[PDB]
DNA sequence: AGGTAAAACGT
DNA sequence: AACGGTATTACCT
């Protein structure tokens, strides 16, 4: 538990242990939802490609995004959370000062090569105020971890295969990102990167 | 009035 | 290649 910022901090190889089942069940999750490189309302297709389980997904569309309860390709609820996912998110949460955390959406994201995700905010979703816990698996990347502003001086933090990072309370809506990633070999993962972000979207 | 796109090129 | 412009607007509700 080391301290990233005021109600931050990244637990270092925590997921370690659980990477083998959780990376299983990215496949099942993927094999009902594929993975897909969303278009932004901008017209730009991310470089990351990304699918979610539990009842509420992250998607953009063209009038902006949406944590949506279909996923918008199958046209079917997500898959349902794996019990995995959940457990691993419960056991960090609480290991970061969170233990009443009840997430209902999951993104999994997916880096290739080069794939990175430019400085953003997690705004709120309507009357929520819940961490965020975001679990890195495979190859490193570098984690920028910057302020509520834009300009805000960014901490640059290497993170590796099962560590996990979570946010909330005064660093809930803190800018962050991933660097584009580096070509590599991960035993498990073989070529690529993967991060699984928990949130409470809905009510 | 307040929130949201840019979770995306030039120096 | 780290930093910051752009949304310094145009829409939605
Ligand atoms: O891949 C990561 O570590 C961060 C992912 C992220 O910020 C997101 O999906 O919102
Ligand atoms: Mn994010």
């Amino acid at each position: 538990q080391e301290p990233l910022a005021a109600g931050a901090v990244i637990l270092r190889r925590f997921a370690f242990n659980a990477a083998e089942q959780l990376i299983r069940d990215i496949n099942d999750v993927a094999s009902q939802s594929p993975f897909r490189q969303m278009v932004t309302p901008g017209g730009y297709t991310m470089s990351v490609a990304m699918t979610n389980c539990g009842h509420l997904g992250w998607t953009t569309h063209r009038q902006g995004y949406l944590y949506s309860p279909i996923d918008p390709q199958t046209n079917k609820p997500w898959p349902a959370m794996p019990q995995s996912f959940h457990n691993l998110c419960q056991r960090a949460a609480t290991a970061a000062g969170y233990p009443d955390f009840q997430p209902d959406a999951c993104l999994i994201n997916r880096y290739a090569p080069g794939a990175k995700l430019c400085l953003h905010q997690d705004k709120d979703e309507p009357d929520l105020r819940a961490p965020i816990v975001s679990v890195s698996l495979g190859l490193p990347a570098i984690f920028q971890f910057g302020g509520l502003k834009r300009n805000d001086p960014l901490k640059r933090l290497l993170l590796e295969h099962g560590d996990v990072v979570v946010w909330g309370g005064e660093s809930r809506l803190f800018y962050h990102g991933i660097q584009p990633l580096k070509a590599g070999f991960h035993p498990l993962t073989i070529d690529c990167r993967y991060n699984l972000t928990f949130r409470q979207a809905g009510k």
